[PDB]
């Protein structure tokens, strides 16, 4: 092979009578995401599925790219294509996450989260990305509005609509040099890993908050960053600047950020304060052939 290893990833197309439309989770400009129940024919098993429509032959073309790389990822903390149903609009049919974004669960529950949660979410972002670093991939689009919440405990990264291999832009996450020349590589992911870092500690505020997206080139040129969150420790922002730099290099690596993450994780009271912390805590269908994707595997 004269370059990349060959894919060897199984795209998997589903029946429409396979699966039933429950309900509208979400509709934008993303597309439409639908709740559902998939049920594989032959086998006594019941999975719950986020369906995505959005037409168009250049929306097909667009879906398809990220039904791509959703079918050739598989890992923990990031989420995988179950199947596409090839219907008048292509779906993609993807693991239900039933408790949503992590930005719609941090603003829900700001009174509720713990440092542990908070710091273990980084962790965990932070591997879903060092992931995608391990197979060349770039997201281009890392928020947290992109990663979806399992469980409280389990959090991982979706969205793969900008992801690449090593006209609306998300300005307000991009690193400085995808804004000026549109030089995208893993540690521009790392900008944006520490603005999701930011949007976690700060309970969902919107960066740069009346800012308009084209002031923010200069601002950044200036030496002007996001402000420290007030539950941020020195520690904790430190490193969200880290991830600031103008110099690319300069920045941490997804794998540093995981281990700087998960040794404060194991002491997460000295590393973020949080007014309360001790007390807080968090959690129609026959559900006994009930299976969620994780648990529901392919040879
Ligand atoms: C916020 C995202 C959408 C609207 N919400 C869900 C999505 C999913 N599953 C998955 C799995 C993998 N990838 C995607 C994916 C890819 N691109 N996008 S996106 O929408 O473009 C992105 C937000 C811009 C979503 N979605 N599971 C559950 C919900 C949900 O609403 N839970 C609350 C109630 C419960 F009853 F379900
Ligand atoms: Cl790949």
């Amino acid at each position: 092979s004269m370059g990349e290893a060959p894919n060897q990833a199984l795209l998997r197309i589903l029946k429409e009578t396979e699966f039933k439309k429950i309900k509208v989770l979400g509709s934008g400009a993303f597309g439409t995401v639908y709740k559902g129940l998939w049920i594989p024919e032959g086998e006594k098993v019941k999975i719950p599925v986020a369906i995505k429509e959005l037409t168009s032959p250049k929306a097909n073309k667009e879906i398809l790219d990220e039904a791509y790389v959703m079918a050739s990822v598989d890992n923990p903390h990031v989420c995988r294509l179950l199947g596409i149903c090839l219907t008048s609009t292509v779906q993609l049919i993807m693991q239900l996450m039933p408790f949503g974004s992590l930005l719609d669960y941090v603003r829900e529950h700001k009174d509720n989260i713990g440092s542990q949660y908070l710091l273990n979410w980084c962790v965990q972002i932070a591997k879903g990305m060092n992931y995608l670093e391990d197979r060349r991939l770039v997201h281009r689009d890392l928020a947290a509005r992109n990663v979806l919440v399992k469980t409280p405990q389990h959090v991982k990264i979706t969205d793969f609509g900008r992801a690449k291999l090593l006209g609306k832009v998300p300005i307000k996450w991009m690193a400085l040099e995808s804004i000026l020349h549109r030089i995208y590589t893993h540690q521009s992911d790392v900008w944006s890993y520490g603005v999701t870092v930011w949007e976690l500690m700060t309970f969902g505020s919107k960066p740069y908050d009346g800012i308009p997206a084209s002031e923010i080139s200069s601002i950044l040129e200036k030496g002007e960053r996001l402000p420290q969150p007030p539950i941020c420790t020195i520690d904790v922002y430190m490193i969200m600047v880290k991830c600031w730099m103008i110099d690319a290099d300069s920045r941490p690596k997804f794998r540093e950020l995981i281990i700087e993450f998960s040794k404060m994780a194991r002491d997460p009271q000295r590393y973020l304060v949080i007014q309360g912390d001790e007390r807080m805590h968090l959690p129609e269908e026959d559900m006994d052939d009930v299976v969620d994707a994780d648990e529901y595997l392919i040879p």
